[PDB]
């Protein structure tokens, strides 16, 4: 049981002894990598990425054929990181945010006036190809002389991967995760043909596609009897054939690591002493909605009851040079902007650091808790906030966010468009007594302790085994 | 078999006898209600319908039961009027146009900006409620002396009508018909609940639920599993069961009518004669896509071979008055405007006049044309060009025009967000032969030929007529 995993990026830190002086290079825990070498089946693990800082490049090309890193149990596991084109690489990554691919799996398009794909999605489509080959090719390496590879592919970038991979080693059991949502089949469909298809014919060689949600799944089988007239569909059985190809789709859904008390960040608790606070957090991404919760917030306290009421943002920077992002938090500050000049000064606050740690205690501080995404994968800090809070806050989530599945019947669950909705939820959250709040609370958590990301990898693992023994068998 | 058809406006002519001076009210052909009354197993046939004239609410109050009026055979046809509260009628129109409903099932909508419902959509939905009652009403009353009454429920206006008119008469058949499309469950979805869920609670006490287009039917039926957790689909049967009403959908597609030598409009062969000219032809709708088509024209230009070609943009106002028509409207100058500095000066030209007799003159002149919509209830001149054209024009069309499901094989189809591919396709149209194309030609119009308007509504007769004898025995 010889596993071979790759992601997009590895998490390594690298940094110099503070007594030694010597260049140091680390993984940070869970990991992932770090914990599937700690599960059962486990004999070896070898994990393969791109390579993105130059401490990366660095590293690599001292040890280009991997470089065996220790964790736990002193047991350890073998990195590998790629060297891609440089100017191949830079434009994958464009190719994967907001200006193409994002917006497609994350319902970014307006389709009356966006997109209009030209010459730049030809040429980003190429690269991508390129850019795969990089991965198979490394991954296969790295497996030559392995008798019976596992490979567990992971993250969008490596949706063509498995294609190639089922290329050259046929009887391997290949699971691709994608921690995206998948659009709908008329949605999906907006794409140029060739990559509408050409995405399809690299992830169903594979012997499981996991998703984090049921809906994702459904959406994706949708594309294929769409998009595919060799493809047969069983809604049913959760499989595609193609060509030859058994693929079963399964929804491994994920919640939290617990592998993971912070301050608040400047300020933040003087300001928000005395006063209820209502948080929002996400990356600054378009889909995280902050914009319509500020709005939110206010057709609230037009209501009345939202005296001595605060509302912090809570942002983490991200990709701020696509477009998306920036309007998307210029589209925030002119709302917290005008929800300040409306209803009084200082009742809003936005917080855009990148700290972890000033977000939990954030999470902790938390009298109202909202992650009314416009779409997510599945949304992890949903079922992490919840569990740090000791104030029995109440979570209003979006039932566009997958973690929705797992925990939309013990939360307040809203259309994510819908302002009067959402404004109705915050009221009634913050009108909601001590008890009834401190019950939903106890119940909320029963409900999203179980998703450990330990449990994740092995539906993984567990889920593949099974679905290899199928496609064997059939 | 006492017919009654509702249809949101009832096409009348309004004018004096040129010789009498007497003010005349007339019908203008085909005609939909002129057409039913044309069938065999039709008795009789009313017709209601909105008033929008001040000449309808002047006839209408003359005659509240309806005036009996009369076209082929000598035939007549009682055709009723509704006068609403002109307050709540102005905003039921808004409802229906790009600001809200018209946006939900024409993918107008980017989700990370649009749309964010306020009371506006809680103030428009209780006023489509009372909108929806009087022609409940107004048809029911209608109705109270006949036997067996069929009824034919028309446009996206009167989605609500059937629930009320099976509360009333439960043995009756029900029809709807839908001429525009349906979105996929994640976009129908993003529609306040009450707003999501109390349409399809109006639709389904339907006999059928009529679309143009399979994929309409289809997305309808996802939208109904995704809301509605009491109702069972059958994908394959294109059923419903829900509450005890049995609903069959069918795809009953529409192409021309045959019963409709024009001018062409201002200096247009002038312009136009020696040139090659490509066409594209729509309403002031941004659905339309004539600003891709344009720039799809441009990257063609610069592929070279498009010297001497020229291309006019027909357009149809509407409905200016939304902004999203407008925009598209300014979104096309803008690229006709640049078309025209890039390459050339009158290469390109706009024709915004609303006669019905010009677009036939142009669709005869045509040497390439162009319907490619981002989406498309159907698209009628898409059939009509093709069958009054001697040029043997290409046609490209979109392949979310639901006449793609009809007329795909025999055009030209293209994603409609692709510009390099809509390019290609135009310099492929314009490189092919004299006759490749006359070939290709009437083969499109013998595929075209046959969905006239007439068989359309026979299919509707004939539909209900057996789905009635289904609903009834179960
Ligand atoms: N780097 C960084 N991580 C954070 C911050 N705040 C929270 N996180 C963690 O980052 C993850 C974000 O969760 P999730 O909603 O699933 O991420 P998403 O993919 O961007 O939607 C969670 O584990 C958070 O606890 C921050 O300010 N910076
Ligand atoms: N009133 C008006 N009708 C037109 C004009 N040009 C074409 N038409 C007719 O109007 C109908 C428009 O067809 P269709 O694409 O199905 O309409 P849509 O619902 O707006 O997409 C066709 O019968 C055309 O022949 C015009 O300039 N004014």
């Amino acid at each position: 049981s010889e596993i071979f995993l790759a992601s997009k990026r590895a998490a390594i830190t690298y940094d110099t002894d503070p007594a030694t002086g010597e260049p140091r290079a680390w993984l940070a825990p869970g990991g992932t990598g770090n914990v599937v070498a700690e599960q059962a089946g486990v004999l070896n693990i070898s994990w393969i990425a791109s390579a993105d800082s130059e401490d990366d490049r660095r590293a690599s090309a001292l040890n280009p054929d991997g470089v065996t890193m220790e964790l736990h149990s002193g047991r350890e596991i073998l990195v590998r990181l790629i060297r891609h084109d440089p100017a191949v690489f830079r434009n994958v990554q464009n190719f994967m945010t907001a200006n193409l691919m994002w917006a497609a799996n994350n319902y970014g398009w307006d389709r009356w006036t966006q997109p209009s794909f030209g010459s730049d999605a030809r040429e980003g489509w190429a690269d991508f190809g390129r850019f795969t080959r990089d991965f198979a090719d490394a991954i296969l390496k790295s497996s030559a002389q392995s008798a019976d590879p596992v490979y567990l592919v992971h993250d969008y970038q490596l949706v063509g991967v498995p294609a190639l991979l089922r290329e050259q080693r046929p009887d391997a059991p290949i699971l691709l995760f994608v921690h995206i949502p998948w659009p709908s089949a008329d949605y999906w469909r907006i794409l140029p043909k060739e990559i509408r298809t050409g995405i399809l014919h690299g992830m169903l060689p594979a012997t499981t596609i996991g998703f984090f949600a049921d809906r994702w799944c459904r959406n994706f089988l949708e594309s294929v009897a769409d998009l595919l007239p060799d493809a047969r569909i069983d809604r049913e059985a959760m499989t595609v054939e193609w060509r030859g190809h058994r693929t079963r789709l399964r929804t491994m859904p994920l919640g939290y690591s617990p592998l993971t008390n912070p301050q608040l960040p400047e300020g933040i608790e003087e300001w928000a002493d005395g006063h209820r606070l209502v948080v929002h957090s996400g990356r600054t991404d378009p889909i995280k909605n902050a914009e319509r919760a500020v709005r939110a917030f206010v057709l609230a306290a037009r209501g009345g009851g939202l005296e001595k009421t605060r509302m912090l943002v809570r942002m983490n920077p991200n990709r701020l040079y696509v477009p998306a992002n920036a309007d998307y938090v210029h589209r925030v500050e002119t709302a917290v902007a005008e929800a300040n000049a409306e209803l009084g000064s200082d009742t809003v606050r936005i917080d855009n650091d990148n700290d972890v740690n000033h977000t939990i205690a954030c999470f902790r501080r938390a009298d109202l808790l909202i992650f009314n995404s416009t779409v997510d994968g599945q949304n992890l800090s949903t079922f992490e906030a919840p569990l740090v809070n000791e104030r029995d806050a109440d979570v209003i989530l979006s039932e566009t966010c997958g973690a929705a599945e797992v925990l939309g019947e013990y939360c307040r669950s809203v259309n994510p468009f819908d302002l009067v909705e959402q404004a109705e939820a915050i009221s009634a959250a913050l009108a909601a007594g001590p008890r009834q709040r401190a019950e939903a609370a106890a119940r909320r958590r029963d409900a999203a302790r179980p998703w450990t990301l330990e449990a994740w990898v092995q539906a993984q693992l567990d889920g593949l085994a099974a679905d290899h023994a199928a496609r064997t068998a059939t």
